[PDB]
């Protein structure tokens, strides 16, 4: 699984995957499935984050901790929005909301409760993807256009079908805890 995440995702976003996992005191090389879905996280943001026109989206997720909030407590002085107690992954400049996102190797009902539960002040949208084609969103209010979601839910199913081609996919898909 180490080789697959080093082939299949683009060393930017293997470096910050290497990063996070260290500041919790995790091994890349020993919690490999944690190493590939921090990786999938990543590149779902970034996806998403490019989906819209130039200029839609501003990506907190993936940046050092100061300059994350420093760019919400900038959006926040600025817009008015309410400040959130965690940090969210990206803000949506055209609808004026944070943006949660989750990619879950279970079921998208039940990763979206779980995020519903840690945000409790629910200002924040949250819009979940499965590695099998699902989704769901906040009031069902999805965002992007369909062409824009089509593409990560193809990326995220190829990367199921990768990893399945090599037999990781078994335990990768276990290993998502409530
Ligand atoms: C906030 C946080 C996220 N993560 C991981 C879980 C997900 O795989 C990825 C993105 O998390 P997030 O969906 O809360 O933005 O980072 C941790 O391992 N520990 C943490 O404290
Ligand atoms: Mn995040
Ligand atoms: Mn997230």
């Amino acid at each position: 699984m180490e080789d697959f995440v080093r082939q299949c995702f683009n060393p930017m976003i293997v470096e910050l995957a290497e990063k996070a996992m260290k500041e919790y005191g995790e091994d890349p090389k020993i919690e490999t499935n944690k190493f590939a879905a921090i990786c999938t996280h990543l590149e779902v943001c970034f996806m998403y984050s490019d989906g819209g026109s130039k200029h839609r989206f501003e990506i907190i997720e993936g940046r050092d901790r100061i300059m994350a909030w420093t760019v919400v407590n900038s959006i926040c002085n600025t817009t008015g929005v309410e400040k959130p107690k965690s940090l969210p992954d990206l803000y949506d400049y055209k609808e004026n909301r944070f943006i949660e996102i989750g990619v879950t190797r279970r079921e998208v009902h039940i990763y979206y409760l779980e995020k519903a539960n840690k945000i409790k002040s629910e200002k924040t949208h949250i819009h979940i993807f499965s590695f099998t084609g699902e989704e769901m969103a906040t009031k069902a209010d999805y965002t992007l256009d369909e062409e824009s979601r089509a593409r990560i839910k193809t990326r995220l199913f190829t990367i199921r079908q990768e990893m399945a081609s090599r037999s990781l996919w078994d335990s990768f898909r276990q290993s998502e805890r409530a």
